[PDB]
């Protein structure tokens, strides 16, 4: 029970850290990352499971304290994507707060302002780092995981996109400034003769994107070309050892490389392809294979979509006179997590 926490602290005078501030249980597995308190094993596994999951509109999908996909109290600050529970607030803060909060116009989440006292709800100090320690420690197969970046420290993401110009997208998500001549994104198509100096020369990069061309046979160039090349230059673009900063990459196969090549591409990029489809009316409209080190990209995979189902989406995809414009809406959201590491401007 939740509502049983108040007494459990005001009365029994019991240390918060000994009770899962998430659900209420008293069998805490470890301590909550963002706020002072503990978290039962089961709630922890739910937390991990929703670590960088985002909603199309751009906000954090689940509740910042417990992970309740429903009761959502949004943060006023524009650089904040965090949301909170109705029950969470009232349970840990004070009864009747969620109403007060939902009542305001410009609210500022507890993780945004400094304050640490707010009823029983306290924001751990230097949490962005603690949240890393968490995932790193509690996950059962941790992956590359860069600590999150404070808002006043975030800087413009520098992009390098090969074969495809991810600019329109990145710009709409507010990752790329519009009224800017500098242009922190460099598109490049024929890298056939590019060299490490070239890349190093092209300014340093934060995110390296690549993608095989759709089914609109652009070049005689086999598909594997684009893979390998992306591979090659990816290395060139990598941060000079001793680099702390977050460096992300992501290569997209637009359903154009056969199994053989597909497997190779997975040995080189060193990960199995996270296939993300577009289902409309329970039917597979389009799909796209994807490799990346970006947070949560794997938790976007449809184990459901079979190979054969895909080999078929392809067969029918060639047999038609269509532009086959590249599948933007599919990947467009995989970048949302970066919002927590780089600077954002939609204003
Ligand atoms: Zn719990
Ligand atoms: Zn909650
Ligand atoms: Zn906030």
């Amino acid at each position: 029970g939740r509502d049983l926490i108040a007494y459990e602290v005001k009365a029994n005078q019991r240390n918060i850290e000994d009770i899962c501030i998430c659900c209420g249980s008293l069998q805490v597995h470890t301590q909550h990352p963002l706020f002072e308190g503990g978290i039962c094993a089961p709630c922890k596994d739910k937390f991990l499971d929703a670590l960088f999951l985002y909603d199309d509109d751009g906000y954090q999908s689940y509740c910042s304290i417990c992970c309740s996909g429903e009761t959502l109290l949004i943060c006023g600050n524009p650089d904040c994507t965090r949301c909170y529970c109705f029950e969470c607030v009232d349970s840990l803060v004070g009864p009747g707060t969620s109403g007060k909060v939902h009542a305001m116009s410009n609210w500022v989440c507890y993780l945004c302002l400094p304050s640490s006292r707010s009823g029983l709800l306290q924001r751990r100090r230097k949490w962005r780092s603690q949240l890393k320690a968490f995932y790193d420690r509690e996950s059962e197969n941790p992956l590359e995981m860069f600590e999150t970046v404070p808002v006043w420290r975030r800087q413009p993401v520098r992009v390098l996109s090969l074969f495809e110009d991810i600019k329109k997208e990145l710009t709409s998500l507010g990752f790329l400034e519009s009224g800017s001549d500098p242009g922190q994104l460099k598109h490049v198509v024929d890298v056939t003769d590019t060299v490490r100096k070239d890349v190093e020369e092209w300014g340093p990069f934060d995110l390296v994107y690549g993608a095989t061309p759709p089914l609109g046979h652009t070049c005689d160039r086999p598909p594997s070309w684009y893979l390998f090349q992306f591979h090659r230059l990816l290395q060139y673009a990598r941060p000079k050892p001793g680099s702390p900063g977050p460096f992300f990459w992501m290569f997209v196969d637009n359903l154009v490389l056969n199994k053989e090549d597909l497997d190779v591409a997975s040995r080189f990029l060193e990960m199995e392809p996270v296939t993300i489809p577009d289902v409309h009316g329970g039917s597979l409209q389009n799909a796209v294979r994807v490799w990346s080190n970006i947070p949560a990209i794997r938790s976007r995979h449809w184990a459901l979509v079979s190979e054969e189902e895909l080999s078929l989406l392809a067969q029918n995809k060639q047999s038609s006179k269509l532009a086959a414009k590249w599948p933007t809406k599919l990947v467009k959201n995989c970048f949302l997590p970066l919002r927590e590491y780089f600077k954002y401007f939609s204003t």
